[PDB]
């Protein structure tokens, strides 16, 4: 397996919404998770989750509550973004990643990762982290390794193609990003050289 970064870092949000994805609704970031896998193992070394709390629209709608299944309560109990973001950038210091260790983020697309961190930066009044200004889309690689078209690599789709089934319940932030690092075990397990493929 692929050995160019030492660790592969899965991140993808869970966010406020409304039904229909109406524009003018301002998303706010509300589960922050970090799946840290292994390229050496292809192991899930160890994960990092926390809800975060909603300033802007502090109510979660009961849309966003059935997709997602985060709770009115789970965010109340939560920290700001800036708090959340602030303990992120700390584990990944624990981890020692861009110090002793070579890494990337890995995503689910532009949207699930980079689109809700930068809206989320400008509410905060947060510069962007440059660490997130380069990641490796799956649904790129995916569709590149594979040679399938971009309908073909929904979540659901890249797991049923490799003979996969989701393990866990869709649209937790936490559970998505698992099933996205085991797309990926997968594809370095098949001879996928991995790499960053997309840029903000
Ligand atoms: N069907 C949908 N309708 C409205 N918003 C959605 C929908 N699917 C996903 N989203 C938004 O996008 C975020 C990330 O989507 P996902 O990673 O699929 O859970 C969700 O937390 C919602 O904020
Ligand atoms: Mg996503
Ligand atoms: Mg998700």
């Amino acid at each position: 397996a692929d050995s160019y970064y030492d660790y592969i870092c899965i991140i993808d949000f869970e966010a406020t919404c409304e039904e229909g994805n109406p524009p003018e609704f301002v998303h706010e970031i509300i589960e922050f998770p970090v799946v840290l896998l292994n390229t050496h193992t292809l192991e899930i070394e160890d994960t990092f989750q926390q809800y975060v709390r909603p300033e802007i629209n502090t109510q979660l709608s009961d849309f966003c509550i059935s997709l997602t299944g985060i709770t009115q309560d789970q965010v109340d109990r939560a920290d700001t973004f800036p708090q959340v973001l602030k303990k992120v950038i700390d584990w990944m210091k624990l981890k020692e990643l861009g110090t002793k260790y070579k890494y990337s983020l890995l995503t689910d697309g532009s949207w699930d990762m980079s689109k809700f961190l930068n809206i989320q930066c400008q509410l905060s009044r947060l510069k962007y982290p440059p660490f997130a200004k380069k990641w490796i889309n799956i649904r790129k690689s995916y569709g590149n390794f594979y040679k399938v078209p971009r309908s073909q690599t929904k979540l659901t789709i890249m797991l049923e193609k490799l003979g996969m089934d989701y393990d866990g319940r869709p649209h937790c932030g936490l559970d998505d990003s698992k099933n996205i690092a085991r797309i990926a075990v997968r594809m370095l397990q098949d001879g996928c050289e991995l790499r960053i493929n997309e840029k903000m």
